[PDB]
């Protein structure tokens, strides 16, 4: 139930519950941490705050990479959490839903890594972009080209989708289907839904994610 990275090794993945967990740490320093919860749940900690320290903690639901992303009528997830950035080395962090479409065997779809951003602290990717209202909030959404090592392998250039939420928050309910559903109105190519899982992200950065409920389901 808990796993460190830094001092020997810089990932640890599997699954428990029936939640996917990974933590991963880069090799340029620092040190992290994440302790398994019941079901999805968990705690995070990360001292990175070092130059190009790159941390990651996340557990989700692996779909599979069977059908279209917005082929699932309703995905939810409801989450609390106690999100701190402690440290910032000209850093950031994010907490966000995040996840992957597969492209592998789709004529005409970017492969897509996706992020909808809760909350973050110091920095947040953005770009030109639409606002939308998704669970009676205001969240900014856009798109841009990433080059780099993928769920597929090493360096390719693909998609990265986003949606920023206005108001930051550390709990509560996100329609994840109707993100995706916003994304596609866009015209962006939607590809098989690789997972739904909630990120914790540093870098140049220390933090601690403490996520006390996380659920995520389809219907």
């Amino acid at each position: 139930m808990k796993f460190t990275v830094g001092n020997g090794q810089n990932q640890h993945k599997g699954v428990n519950d029936g939640f996917s967990y990974e933590i991963w740490l880069d090799n340029t320093g620092g040190n992290g941490s994440m302790t398994l919860g019941s079901g999805a749940t968990f705690k995070a900690e990360w001292n990175a705050a070092v130059n190009r320290g790159n941390f990651l903690a996340r557990r989700g639901l692996d779909f599979g990479s069977q059908k279209k992303a917005t082929d699932y009528d309703y995905i939810g997830l409801d989450y609390a959490a106690t999100y701190k950035q402690t440290a910032s080395a000209s850093g950031n962090s994010r907490l966000c839903v995040y996840g992957w479409f597969q492209n592998r065997g789709l004529n005409g779809v970017p492969l897509v890594e996706y992020y909808i951003i809760e909350d973050w602290v110091d920095w947040v990717p953005d770009a030109q972009g639409k606002m939308v209202t998704i669970d009676g909030a205001q969240y900014k959404i856009f798109q841009m080209d990433h080059t780099g090592p993928t769920i597929n392998g090493g360096s390719e250039t693909f998609k990265q989708y986003f949606s920023v939420r206005q108001q930051k928050r550390t709990s509560g309910h996100i329609t994840v289907s109707d993100h995706f559903k916003e994304w596609a109105k866009q015209g962006w190519g939607i590809g098989n839904l690789y997972e739904v899982a909630l990120n914790a992200e540093g870098w140049q950065s220390s933090g601690v994610a403490d996520v006390t409920l996380l659920d995520v389901y389809t219907t």
